[PDB]
């Protein structure tokens, strides 16, 4: 199983991560984005967030593994 | 890049990491495992790394992406 993290203090709410992935990341009320969910074991939404991951501009996102 | 991680509390020093993946696990003197490289981008380290997660008995050992 995988868990997504992003980091509070380097994400500027870009937002590619929610367009590329709504069902992984959500945006909160201080306009950074954050996991809609604790685990990932669905293969097609680990790859969504990986690409999520890829893709944020300032590389707030990542992902562990266990 | 990928950086292993070691939870202290939880290993017991089964060690199986050390003999399958021994330039990536050491061990310390608490009779503990960790980590001697602090980030892996070569790809052989990778998957043995990954092979020594998914063989500890405890689950001790877990492995972040960036
Ligand atoms: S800046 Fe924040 S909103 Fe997503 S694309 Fe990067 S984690
Ligand atoms: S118990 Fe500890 S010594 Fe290695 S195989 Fe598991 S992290």
């Amino acid at each position: 199983a995988w868990k997504v993290s992003v980091d509070q203090d380097t994400c500027i709410g870009d937002a590619i991560c929610a367009s590329l992935c709504p069902d992984v990341f959500e945006m909160n009320d201080e306009g950074k984005a954050q996991p809609k969910v604790e685990v990932i074991e669905d293969e097609e939404l680990y790859n969504c967030a990986k690409e999520a991951m890829e893709a944020c501009p300032v590389s707030a996102i990542t992902i562990e593994e266990a």
